[PDB]
């Protein structure tokens, strides 16, 4: 039986906040970068605004709005905080600042100054996310790099609810489980196997996965018991995590809450598990105008 989703979707004015920045565009919608003073409380709330690529196609308006119900419906530190909506003509979807962005481009865009303490951090955060999600038995189906966000270089949180279903319920071929590719099975071992995927992304500093072979052949390659190459920077034990998540028993798979406690006792030594060039040497970052007196974060900012 289930329990009665008693989750509330808060909706916003649209006075109550103002933008400041475009952040991302085309693709599909448009978020920005703005500010949130909710009512009359005396607080100002770093927040992403995302309107959705102006002309309102019935198809998708719900599309977001499931989005909208998922994230409104999750509550953990490393998953992405949803605020509120807005229903203006288009329907602005307001979250959490990320200031930081897509994990996928932080590291691409930084590996010279990413560290084994990060790099393992990350992939317990995102294990811990993941491991939420399944106690509340969703399946994402959509995890990558590119699906994690970052609020500050050591905090990190998973996004893009656009594909989450309930488990027993009822397209990113290179980060899929064999079973879905081939039979649309999506399972909470589904995500381990994009788990696994994720976390050489991260390790290879942002490479894309089985770069050159084309989305067809995949599913040959896998069958034949091809995977992907261990990372230079990879100790034997991280890879092979990594390889455990992309057996074809399902159920040989590890489950994140193993990945939480794996990469977690990885996490106190870390220099044992990655081999960095320059490792003990290194230093990452921790936002625009001036009334800045009355900022919180959404992580502080609750509700009764
Ligand atoms: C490639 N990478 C992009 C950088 C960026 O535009 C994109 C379109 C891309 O990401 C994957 N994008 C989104 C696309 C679809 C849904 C949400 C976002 C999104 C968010 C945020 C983004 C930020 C930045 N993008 C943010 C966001 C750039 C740096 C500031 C924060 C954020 O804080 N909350 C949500």
């Amino acid at each position: 039986g289930e329990a009665p989703n008693q989750a509330l979707l808060r909706i916003l004015k649209e006075t109550e906040f103002k933008k400041i920045k475009v952040l991302g565009s085309g693709a599909f919608g448009t978020v920005y970068k703005g500010l949130w003073i909710p009512e009359g409380e005396k607080v100002k709330i770093p927040v992403a605004i995302k309107e959705l690529r102006e002309a309102t196609s019935p198809k998708a308006n719900k599309e977001i709005l499931d989005e909208a119900y998922v994230m409104a419906s999750v509550d953990n530190p490393h998953v992405c905080r949803l605020l509120g909506i807005c229903l203006t003509s288009t329907v602005q979807l307001i979250t959490q600042l990320m200031p930081f962005g897509c994990l996928l481009d932080y590291v691409r865009e930084h590996k010279d100054n990413i560290g084994s303490q990060y790099l393992l951090n990350w992939c317990v955060q995102i294990a811990k996310g993941m491991n939420y999600l399944e106690d509340r038995r969703l399946v994402h189906r959509d995890l990558a790099a590119r699906n994690v966000l970052v609020k500050t270089p050591q905090h990190v949180k998973i996004t893009d609810f656009g594909r989450a279903k309930l488990l027993g319920a009822e397209v990113p071929i290179k980060w899929m489980a064999l079973e879905s590719i081939l039979h649309r099975i999506y399972t909470h071992q589904s995500d381990v196997w994009s788990y696994g995927v994720t976390v050489w992304e991260l390790m290879t500093f942002g490479s894309k996965p089985y770069d050159g072979i084309p989305a067809s052949e995949i599913s040959s390659i896998l069958e034949k018991g091809e995977r992907l190459p261990q990372p230079p920077i990879c100790t034997i034990d991280v890879y092979m995590i990594m390889v455990k998540c992309w057996m074809i028993d399902a159920d040989s798979r590890p489950k994140f809450r193993e990945l939480i406690i794996e990469f977690s006792k990885m996490a106190r030594d870390p220099q044992r598990y990655l081999v960095i060039q320059g490792d003990e040497r290194m230093h990452l970052p921790s936002m625009d105008e001036e009334d800045m007196d009355d900022v919180v974060d959404a992580d502080e900012y609750l509700i009764p």
